[PDB]
Order: structure tokens, then sequence, then C-alpha cells
């Protein structure tokens, strides 16, 4: 139940397939900072996950550069797939811009993304 | 020779083997040297494949989903981080590996820590 | 007055905090999960002097998870901010840290996230 | 405990903490890097009885960055263990909140790693 279109808390689109192999593909449009339009996204899921209740594990990664703007950063999500009538995907994330040597201590932010089928208001 | 593609050994021992595609594309194999994984998993993830021109390190990223034919542990780790180049090339990360959990468990389903890339072998 | 009172988080843990005036947070922590059982210790530090433009008030505060009852040889801390008005946030992310020896340092430390109300 | 004392990151940033028996941390902190600027107070917390097994010993501290010379309108917490031995160290990983406006919330947390010895730079 992964595959298809997801949207987070800030209104990001997360467009999304799961394949037979465990490969999750596909792009990234994220409603805040640098980026500008669709981004290419490629990850990994746990393609047959715990039958004990347990979500199913799997993460992705964006590198922000695309035709319309490079951002010079790389975000990646990692969480777990929650099944059921109001599906969820709840991530952690991390973002890491490239920096100089001098400005490495804080090249990388944290965060938290929860993703639904349904957009929010 | 110089460049993310090649073998990458961690602080750990593990094994990051990744080919840096055209595109911006990571693919490869990693084995840990730690945990519940056994041999080789697939990896896949993304770079910046055109980096500032400032000195500035490359942004990466990449995951695992820790399934294959040996054991799956129900979890997945991604690596954020950048590539640092010249003569100590490094890549270095910070990481989170989630367990899927209940929802009881879920509060405790996140292990974050930091991992240094080498291509020196080992010791 | 307003960081100062009782929070509760998403899980149901209960969040007892002074804020001084010298910008030291004290107080006390019970959570609903883990091996933590009964009230432990807190301390911590927030800015005394925030903006006012609708930016938080940024803090932070350490539970080390030892007490008379049960010793978790863990320590937890959360960072975020305080963000005022008559709906009263604490958003915070957190670190847990358990004591590991060195083989197991690798996994020595869950992250999250924490949201309290008053 | 072996807590009590200066420590040194890879930053060159000064950590002078003091152990209480009762489990409290007590000092200053000065980062050699970011908005801050001198010294600046610290409190938290370490287990006072760790395990015997070869275990580390968990602490936490935090640093609102607010003293009499800059105000940069963030704190840090540190979270991690004291490991003891023929050289004694302080692995930590860290949140660095800046206070922020709701939507730029997103953008309000870093995240790193630093190790703390008593070997001062030289
Ligand atoms: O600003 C950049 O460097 C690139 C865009 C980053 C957007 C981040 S990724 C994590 C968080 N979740 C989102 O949907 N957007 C932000
Ligand atoms: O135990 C598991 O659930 C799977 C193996 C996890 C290994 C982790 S991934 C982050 C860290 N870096 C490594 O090289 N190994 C550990
Ligand atoms: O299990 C332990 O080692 C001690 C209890 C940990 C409880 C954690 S702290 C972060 C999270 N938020 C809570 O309110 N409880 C959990
Ligand atoms: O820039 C700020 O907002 C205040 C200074 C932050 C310095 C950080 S705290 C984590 C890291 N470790 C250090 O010793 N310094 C940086």
């Amino acid at each position: 139940g992964i595959t298809g279109t997801w949207y987070n808390q800030l209104g990001s689109t997360f467009i999304v397939t799961a394949g037979a192999d465990g490969a999750l593909t596909g792009t990234y449009e994220s409603a805040v900072g640098c980026a500008e339009s669709r981004y290419v996204l490629t990850g990994r899921y746990d393609s047959a996950p715990a039958t004990d209740g347990s979500g199913t594990a799997l993460g992705w990664t964006v590198a922000w550069k695309n035709n319309y703007r490079n951002c010079h950063s790389a975000t990646t999500w990692s969480g777990q797939y929650v099944g059921g009538a109001e599906a969820r995907i709840n991530t952690q994330w991390l973002l890491t811009s490239g920096t100089t040597e001098a400005n490495a201590w804080k090249s990388t932010l944290v965060g938290h993304d929860t993703f639904t089928k349904v957009k929010p208001s």
C-alpha cells in the first residue's frame, strides 16, 4: 500500500512506486526551502514485513538538484508505513547541505514528517 | 580513482560499495559489521552531480532496507551526509535506523548515529 | 508564567517545570512509556529574552533516568521551542542515550519528537 | 565519576563541568564556532550509579545561548555517555534548536556529534 501520492504536514507532495524488488522510485516536491518543482527520489522498503501488527520499514533520498534549482543539499527520510483505513508513513529526516570543512558542524538539519494520502488543511 | 565511486569502510568496519551514476544516482551494496544484518544488502541513493564551486562538500544520501535472502531485520537505515575530496577523502554521514514497530512501540522505533567512511581498508 | 506549569505530551507523559528568571528550568518528568518508574529530576535552560515577532523561545532539558524506584542507566535530552498564546506548545526533538559497552555504542541513541500541551 | 573537569571537543570548544553527588551537572560552555561569544551557563544530569559491566555512564546537558555578550536565540542539548579508560571520553550527539516562526520551524533544528577528551589543543 506504499505506491501512490502522499502529502506531509507542510503540504509537500511525495509520489512513489514500490517495486517487487524492494525499490522505491518517484518524485518529491517540497512546499518549503530552496527547492523548485519536482526532484528525483530513490529508496528502499521491506518487501516482506512482520505480520504481528508492526509497520513496514522504509527510507528514501532526494538530492536537491534538478533543471530548475540546485540547492547543493540532500534529504533522507527514514520511517515506517502504517497500514489501515487511514494509512500513514511516519518519518524522521536528515537534510545535509554541502559545506566547507569549517562549517561542517552546521551541515545537517533534523526533523520529522508524517505523510497521508489526504492533503492537510 | 578519485570520486564517490568505489569501496568505502566506516569506523565499525562495515563495507559500502557504491557507483555514482551520471544523473545523480547512487547504487551498490552495503555489508554491516554490526547488528542483525548478514551479508550484502542492496542500496540506492542520490548525490549532487554538480556541487558548489566554493570548496564545499558534495551532498548525498542513501538507503538500505535490511532484507536480503540471508536475514530480514524488518528495518531500514538512511545515511545523509557529504563527500569531501582530496588526499584524505571522506564520506561523513549521520544516519537514522528505523525498525518496524507496533504503534505502542513507535516512540522507540528510531536509532540515530554517525558514520565516517574512508577508502582505506581497516587494519 | 508561560513556560512554568504542568505539560503533557502525545504519549501522556507528565512534564512539571519552573522557568526561573535566571534562565533555569527545574522540575520533574514522569514517562508514560519505557523503563522509567515514577518522577525523575529534570534540569534545563531557556532563552530568558526571546524574540517577539512570532518566533518561539528556545529551550532544552535533561533527565537522567535514575531515581529511588528504577535506574534505567539512560538519559534523555529534549531540545525545542516554546510557543506562547492560549494554545501554548513546547515542540521538541529528543535524544535518549543508554549506557552501553563500546561494542554496542552504535546502537546507544534513540531519536524522536515530543509535542507538549499545557 | 571522572566527569568533573575541563573537556575539549573536536571543534576546540571548552566544556567546564562539575558532576555533583545528586546527579547534577553544572558549569560553563564556550563554543569555538557559531553565533556564540564567550562563556554560557550549562546544566544537566548524569547517572550517578552506572552499571559495572563495562557500560558507559549516560548523561546530558543544555546550553541556552544567552549571556551578557550575545543572545543567539537558540539552545543546544548534548546527550551521550562518559567512557572510562586510558584516555577518558564523553561521546555525544546534539540537537541545536533556534527560535523560529511556525512557518520556519521545519528548519529550526541542527543535529551533530561531539566527542570530548581532556586533551588541550596545541
Ligand atoms: O532547501 C533545501 O536545501 C532543499 C529543500 C528541503 C526541503 C525539506 S526536506 C525535509 C522537509 N520536508 C519537506 O517536505 N520539506 C523540507
Ligand atoms: O540491526 C539491524 O536492524 C540492521 C543492521 C543495522 C546496522 C547499522 S546501520 C547504521 C550503523 N552503521 C553501520 O555500518 N552499521 C550500523
Ligand atoms: O526507557 C528508558 O530508558 C527511560 C524512559 C525513556 C522515556 C522516553 S524519553 C523520550 C520519550 N518521551 C517520553 O515521554 N518518553 C520517552
Ligand atoms: O550558533 C548558535 O546558535 C549558538 C552556538 C552553537 C554552537 C554549536 S553547539 C553544537 C556544536 N558543538 C560546539 O561546540 N559548538 C557547536
